[PDB]
């Protein structure tokens, strides 16, 4: 099991931008030293609300390569079918060369209709622009060349400035928010990103789906590594720790699943995820793993509102990776 | 006059990508020590060939601003024609929280047509764009909203994250492409940020248009603070030094400027900027500057082949500024 951090970045009542930001820095500059061993760290993408407040995850992740030297950093949910696939292929080959190979891209298709429209993107044609808009971005990291001829995209060939060091090397991942998505994602043989608000069935169920269609299609999945982000919130009283997590997730919920139970929701999440005590088990989260295929597991602390104990925690898991 | 740094990281036959992007990195790293007294970097943006290899150059100030602490840099000639405003508005918002105010938008019109064709921008409504596209960017950056109703974007009302803490504050520059372009920016005050690559005569014609423009409106124009962009090669032999230089820009005159006079245009550029060798005078250089109403003077050694008499010039420039 391959250990690492993401960031949602939520800005609660009273908390202030640069508080949430100033959060993600120093907990990546403190992690980054050497006697860690967490490997990567993950910024994710949100729009047009305080429930996430980096909306450019590969020019954050940017700054946050440039501020480090031992972790691996990207993106955990670029949103290609809203941007252009020219501009994140150059946008990615400058980080693999600036940051020496150290940039991980996450993708993800989109997941909000209201999106769709602000960006001028056609709902019903959505599954098949996030496809062409992946071989174009694809083309260009591994072969520094881009070309287009289909209905939604229409350019000549160019070359992508600069040239990308790692080409398939360079680590991509899938953001599982469709079924569309995740077969697609299991013919090319491409790890998933597992939404972190999704229930536990569900996860379990793209996984399943994933194994199905790439045994049909012979593709040789044994060493896809797999991503589980991991909500984290351990205080001494389990009320406390169950409160600050409700208090946290509750605004994103009602936004981006808003014809669903929402109290069930968020009570499904606080047991698939890790709100407790240090002394308690999480099966739950342990069974969750598993049973999605994940060898990477990415911890975030946000909803802890005492950062010296979650600097504690950090060192207590880092200190059970070495063992 | 104030002090600062540009790179166009031109790729030369034989170079690298990586070589090319490390020289940058290095230089600036070098350059933000506290003993300097240079101020700002920027990195200019170019598509499609090796004459400019970055194509993401607020990603790339990104990354220069996690490596720095006293240095503000930011783009030289951020496109935003070709772009979306909303994404430019989120990511310098980003910056700013991010780098604690260190970020400077330099921005810039399209010069290209090949790229107005590649992102499908109309030819003949490429100046009204460009307005509607500042209004709406400047709009999220000072105020942390954005609304748009015409002909080019159309979108309800929507907030920009983070929270940006300069505002009105954040030092932004106009790369002087047209007088249309050199027009509007005298009526809104906005300093100009001069064409490396253009003739003298150029330069003192845009800022003649802009002196009368801007006392036709009444505009106080008495603390704005224009840039120029200058190449520098010092060589003991002149010979070398102008060679240099020659085999530096070659590619990109025959690229931009395609119906002049080549070999008229290169020599008017290594007469205009400094070329030869330490003993000369330049006062071709600083009339550019005092007719120009240049207050801010940017500086690449880039064409130079020995990078340690790079840093031998840095110092004595450096010491020289100190006086």
């Amino acid at each position: 099991m391959n250990f690492g951090l993401f960031f949602l970045n939520f800005q609660l009542k009273g908390m202030t931008s640069e508080a949430v930001l100033d959060n993600m820095i120093d907990t990546i500059a403190l992690v980054d030293k050497d006697e860690y061993h967490f490997k990567t760290a993950f910024v994710n993408e949100h729009h047009f609300s305080k429930n996430g407040i980096v909306g450019a995850p590969m020019t954050a992740a940017s700054f946050l390569l440039g501020l480090t030297e031992r972790l691996h950093i990207g993106s955990l949910n670029q949103v290609i079918t809203t941007h252009h696939p020219v501009r994140i292929a150059e946008e990615a080959s400058l980080l693999d060369q600036m940051s020496d190979g150290r940039f991980i891209l996450g993708l993800s298709d989109c997941v909000s209709d209201f999106e769709m429209d602000f960006f001028k993107r056609q709902r019903d044609s959505q599954q098949q622009q996030f496809e062409a808009c992946y071989e174009i971005l694809n083309d260009g990291i591994t072969t520094n060349y881009c070309y287009a001829n289909n209905d939604f995209y229409n350019f000549p060939k160019i070359s992508i400035n600069p040239h990308c060091i790692s080409k398939e090397n360079l680590k991509q991942y899938i953001l599982a928010t469709s079924m569309g998505v995740v077969e697609w994602a299991a013919k090319k043989g491409l790890p998933l990103t597992y939404r972190w608000s999704d229930t536990l069935a569900e996860k379990e169920n793209y996984y399943q789906r994933y194994l199905t269609v790439a045994a049909e299609n012979n593709v040789d999945i044994t060493h896809v590594d797999h991503q589980f982000p991991l909500l984290v919130n351990i205080n001494p009283d389990r009320d406390i720790a169950k409160q600050e997590m409700r208090d946290y997730i509750r605004g994103y919920i009602a936004e981006a699943y808003p014809n669903t139970d929402q109290e069930e929701k968020i009570e499904e999440l606080i047991k698939q995820h890790a709100v407790g005590t240090e002394d308690e088990y999480y099966e739950s989260s342990k069974y969750a793993l598993e049973k999605t295929g994940s060898k990477n597991v990415l911890l975030s602390f946000e909803s802890m509102k005492n950062k010296a104990a979650v600097i504690d925690l950090i060192n207590m898991v880092n200190e059970k990776i070495k063992k």
